[PDB]
C-alpha cells in the first residue's frame, strides 16, 4: 500500500525530498509519519503530520525536518534541508489512524508501513 521513493546518494549540505505514495483508496484521513533506521541503530521517529495537517516534531531532532502532504496525489513528503552525514538511513513512511497528539511520535501508533528507501549522505 505505501511505497517510498526518492532515495539515493546525495551530498551533505544540500537538500532532498522523499515521497510516500499510498495505494488504493484515499489516505487523507490518515496521519502520516516518517521514521528512520540509521546503520547500527534502533528505529527513530523523525516527524509526523496529522490528518489535520499539524506538524509533530521529534523530541530530539531539533526542528530540521519539514513535512507536507498532497491529498491530491496520495502523497506525503519529507524534506531535509542542509543534509548532514547523520541523515543516512533507511527512511520508512507509515500511516496511522490516530489524531494529532504526542502519540503520533510513537512507532506503535502506526498500522501501515512502507517498504523503505535508502538515503546515503556522503562527500
Amino acid at each position: 500500500q505505501l511505497v517510498e521513493s526518492g532515495g539515493g546518494l546525495v551530498q551533505p549540505g544540500g537538500s532532498l525530498r522523499l515521497s510516500c505514495a499510498a495505494s488504493g483508496r484515499t489516505f487523507s484521513s490518515y496521519s502520516m509519519g516518517w521514521f528512520r533506521q540509521a546503520p547500527g541503530k534502533a528505529r527513530e521517529f523523525v516527524v509526523a503530520i496529522s490528518k489535520g495537517g499539524y506538524k509533530y516534531d521529534a523530541v530530539s531532532l531539533e526542528g530540521r525536518f519539514t513535512i507536507s502532504r498532497d491529498n491530491a496525489k496520495n502523497t506525503v513528503y519529507l524534506q531535509i534541508n542542509s543534509l548532514r552525514p547523520e541523515d543516512t538511513a533507511v527512511y520508512y513512511c507509515a500511516s496511522s489512524r490516530a489524531y494529532g497528539s504526542s502519540r503520533l511520535r510513537l512507532a506503535d501508533t502506526y498500522e501501515y508501513w512502507g517498504q523503505g528507501t535508502l538515503v546515503t549522505v556522503s562527500s
